[PDB]
C-alpha cells in the first residue's frame, strides 16, 4: 500500500534509517548502499515496500523504482526474504542484478553476502526468464529533446524563437517526438 | 479502512498506479479501462478498497461507489481473485456485469481473463440474487 | 493505535460513514443513534477503534470517550464482536448501559436490537463489577469554577478585579480549587 | 513501522496517552513512570514500538532509544508480556534492569507486578548475554 | 486408512452405531436406510471411512462399496459435509443418485431432508460428469456363468461332466468367458 | 472413533490405567472414584472417548454411557477442561452433576478442583437446559 | 506410524487396493506397475508410509524399502504430490529414478504424469545430493 | 493412547526399529541403549508413546515404564522435542538422569550428545522439583517376601508346609507383607 514516502533522514542506522515524514517516524532497512548515501538531516524521497508479518508490520526502502522493482520481484520467488533479497540488492549493481537474474546467474549471485549456495540456484532457475521489462538499464532521460531540437536549429541557422515557436507547435499535434524525428519534421515546415 | 483515496496521480504504470495523499505514496491497482482512462500528473479521487493479505494490505481504486461495489461484491465468492475481479470488471462495463451477474449470465464473463467456464459458471450461481437492483 | 481523528463526514450511511481526515477517506461505523446526529459536510472529532482481521482492517467511530470506552471493554467479552457491542451501544444510552453492565440487566441487554438471549447474559455475568472507574456518568464539566468563584465575589461586595485578581493566584498555589473551596479561601485573603 | 512520533500529547490517561500527530489521535501505552512524567498539552517525542496482535495493532512509546530498546529485548522471551515489559520497565530504571537482566539478577526483576520468581528466574536465562553493554 | 471392518453390532444409535471389531467399540455414524437394516448382535462388514478433525477422529460407516464411493464423491466437493453427503445418502437410493449427482438433479438433489436448495446446486453443477465408472448400478453377479454353461450343456444333451469337464479347461485357456461365449465354445469341442 | 474398548487392566496407576485390548496396551484417564474402584489384573468395558490434541490423541475411558456423556457434554463449553471435567465428575457423582449442571448448581460445582466461582458459574450459564432429562 | 503390512489383498481396484490386516481393511494407493503386480486374494507384505492430511490419514504401500524410500524422498520438496511422487515412481522404476534424481535427470522426469519441464527441474536442483548412493 | 505392544523386532535401525505386533508393521524411534539391546526377531513388550504431528503420526519406544516416565517429562518442557529427549534418554541412565532432572544439573546435561548449551539449563530450571515420585531407582521386586518368608521359618525350624500354610493365610488377612513382618508375625501363630 505505502510505496512513496517524502521526510528527514531523522537517524540512520547498520541496515536501517528513519523517515519523518508527516509526524510520523517510520522505520525502514534499505541496502547497504542505499543506506550510505544517506544523511541525516536531509529531505529525501523513498520507493518503500510495506510487508505485513505475524507479530508487526515492516517497511523497506529502494533508491529508485527499480530497485523496488528487484526488492519486490525477488521477494516474489519462495524462500528469499527481505534480508536476502536485500542482501543481493545491496551487493551487486541492480542493473547487473537485473540481468543476472534473467540469465540465471546463480553463480553470480553466489558471489555476493548472503551468498547463497543452492539459494542462489532457485533464486536463479525460479525468474529465469521471468525477469522484466524496462529493467535492464536504470530508466534516465538526457536531455529536453524540445529545447534539443531548437538548440540544433538555431546553430543550424535558423533564429532560435522561429525554431522554438515551431518545434513546440510540433510536439502539440505530436507529443512523441525524438529531437531527430522532431529537428527534422522542422527543417520541412521552416523550409 | 481506507475508502476514498482524493489525491495526484504521481504515476500511472501498469496494473497500477501511485497516488499521492499527503505527503504519501499509496498505490492501487485498479481495472484497465479507468486506468487508461486515468490522466497522470493530475487531481483524481477514487472509491478503494484496502486488502489485507499473508504478504500485506493491498489497495484497489476504483472511480465509483459503483465499481467499487461490483468489486468487492465480486471478492465475496471462491475465485477472490482481485485478479479475476479485476479481470471481470475490465472486461464488462458495470452495467452489463451486473446485469450479467444477476441474470447470472455465464455466456459472457467468460470474456474477461481467467474465467473460464467453471469460474464463470459457479460465479453466477454463486450470486443468485446477490447482484443488487441498483444497476 | 488509531483512537482520534479529525475530517469531514464525505459521506453517510446505514451503520457506516467516510471521514475524510488528511486526504484519506476512512470509513468506519458507528452506532446508530451517532451515526444519525452527523451530517456530511462538517468537521467532526471521532473516537476511532481500529481492529484488524484476517481479510482487512475495520474502523469503529464513536461520539466521546465514554461509547468508545463501553465499545471496547464490549468487545472484551468472549463472543461478544463489534457488530454487537455496537447493537448494544446504538440502543440504551451509555450511562444506562454502563450501569447494566456493571449490575448485570441481562434482562435489559436482551431489551435491545441484537437482542441476545443467553448472549446478554453471557456478556453480564461476565462483565458483572469488571466495569467501571469514571463511566457511570457522562463526563461534562460545568462553569469556570475559577471565574464562578470571582463572579460570587463580585455580587458580595469585593470589586471584580479585586476577587479575580486573587482568585487566580489562589489557582495558582493551588489548581485544584472547587468554587467553593476557591471562594471561601478567597474572603480569608480578602478580610 | 512507528518508532518515533512526535506531536502533541491530547490526553494522558492511565496505562497510556493520546498523542496527535497531524490530525491523527495516536494512542500508546507506555512505562508508569515516564506516563506520569509525561506533561499532557504540550508536545513530546518517544521512540515508539508497534505491535500487532489478533486484535489489532498496538503502539508502544517511550522515552528513549534506551527503554524502548529494553521494551523490545524483553518482549522476545515467552513472558512477552509487553504488560510484563512495561511491568518491569516501569518498577526499575534502564540502567539497573540492563545491568539486571544482563547480570541475571531475579532477586531484583520480582519488583515488577506479575513476574514471579519462575519468570524472571526463566528471563535471566532466557537473555544470558543479550543485554548490550550500552548500559 | 480405515475403509473396511469386521465386528459385533455392539449398539446402536439414531445416526450411529457401535463395530466391536478386535477387541475395540469403534463408534461410526451410517446412512438411516443402512442403519435401520443393522440389528445389534450380528457380525456385519462395513464400508468404513476415516475423517480426520481438530478435536477428534470420526468414522463414518456404509453398506457397500457402492455407498462409500458415493459419500467420499460427495465430500468431494466443496461445502459439503458429511452430515449433508450422508442426508443425500439416506434420502434416495445410491444408482438413483449416482445419476441425479451426474446429471445434475439440483431439483431432485433438494428433494431430500437436509434439502438444500442452492447446496444442492453448487453439488449439482458441481460433480456433473464428474461421476463415476462403474457406478451407475450396484455391481451384482448372477450365477455361475461357469456351472450355468454345464447346465445349459447338460439339458442340451451332453453328459453334465463331459460338459463341465470341458467348461472349465475352457475358463482356463481363457479366465473371461460369459455362459454365452463359454457355452458355445464348448459345442465346438464337444462336437 | 473408540467408544467402547473392553480388555484387560495391565496396570492402574494414577489419574489413569492401561487397558490391554488385543495385543495394544491402550492408556486412559478416568475419574478417581471409576479409577480407584477400578480393580487391576481383571477384564473390563469402559465407553471411552478419543481426543484429539496438538501432542496427539487422548483417550478417556468411564463405567458408563451415563458418565461418558457428561464427560463428552462438559468437553463442550470453553473450560473444556478434560482435566477440570475429570475433576467435576470426580467430586460428584453423575446423578447430582446432571441434576446440579441442569438446574445449573455453582453452588456445588465449586467441590471440583480447579473450578472456581466463575468457571462453574459460567458453565451452569453455558449449559442451561442442555443437560439432557435422562438423569 | 505404520511402515509395514503384511496381509490378505481384499481388493485391488484402481490407484490403490484393500490390505486385510487382521479384522481391519487397510486402504493404501501405490504405483501402477506394483499395483498391477500385485495379484489380488493371497498375501502380500508392503513397506508402507502413513500420510497424515487435512481430510485424515493415507496410507502408500510399496513393495520395498526401496521404493518406499524415493516415495518419501520425493514427498519433501514442494512438489510434494504423493501423486506425482507416484507419478513419477510409475514412470520411472526406482533404479533410472534414484540415478535420474541424483545426477538430477529432467531430460527424463517429466515422463511421469503431472511434472512439466518446471516441476521436475526444480525438483532435482532441491534434491541435488540428496539421493542416497544406494541405487 | 498407545502406550504399550508386543510383537517381533521385524528389522532394526540407526535410531529406530519396526515392531510387527498384530499384523501391522509399527516403526517406532527409541533410545541408542536400548535399541542396541534389541535384537529382530525375538517377541518383545515396548512402552510407547504417539506423537501426532501436521505431516504424520511418530511412534517413540522405550525399554521400561521409567524411561518412557522421563521420555514425555522431557517432552513436558518448552522446545525440548523427541530427539533431545531421546538423547538425554541415549546419553546418560535414567536413574542417574531422574536425579539430574531433578536436582538440575545442566552442567550433566550438557555432558550428552545433543549437548544443549542453555538447552540443558532451560531443562534443568524448568523441571527442577517438579520431577518425580517413584523414579528416582528403577523398581525392582527382589524374592517372593511371602516364600521367603516361609524358607526363613523352615530353616529355623518349623516344617515347610506348617510354615507356608500360616504365610499364605497370613497375606490373606494382610496382603502387604513384608517377609519381616509377615515372618515374624508368623512365629506368634506359631507358638
Amino acid at each position: 500500500m505505502i510505496r512513496y514516502l517524502r521526510g528527514l533522514v531523522l537517524k540512520k542506522e547498520a541496515g536501517g534509517f528513519v523517515l519523518l515524514a508527516g509526524g510520523v517516524g517510520f522505520f525502514l532497512q534499505a541496502p547497504t548502499p542505499f543506506l550510505q548515501a544517506l544523511e541525516e538531516g536531509k529531505e529525501v524521497g523513498v520507493h518503500t515496500h510495506l510487508l505485513l508479518k505475524e507479530e508487526g508490520l515492516s517497511l523497506y526502502g529502494f533508491p529508485d523504482e527499480e530497485n523496488l522493482a528487484l526488492f519486490e520481484l525477488l521477494l516474489s520467488v519462495s524462500g528469499v526474504g527481505p534480508k536476502v533479497a536485500l542482501a543481493l540488492l545491496s551487493a551487486l549493481p541492480p542493473r547487473l542484478l537485473a540481468r543476472a537474474l534473467l540469465e540465471g546467474d546463480a553463480r553470480l549471485l553466489t558471489s555476493a553476502s548472503g551468498v547463497g549456495r543452492r539459494l542462489a540456484e532457485r533464486i536463479a532457475l525460479e525468474l529465469k526468464g521471468k525477469v522484466p521489462p524496462h529493467l535492464l538499464a536504470g530508466e534516465k532521460v538526457e536531455s529536453e529533446a524540445a529545447e534539443e531540437a531548437v538548440m540544433a536549429l538555431a546553430a543550424l541557422g535558423f533564429k532560435e524563437a522561429q525554431a522554438r515557436a515551431v518545434v513546440l507547435d510540433l510536439l502539440a499535434q505530436n507529443p512523441k517526438a525524438r529531437a531527430q524525428d522532431l529537428i527534422k519534421e522542422a527543417l520541412k515546415r521552416l523550409r
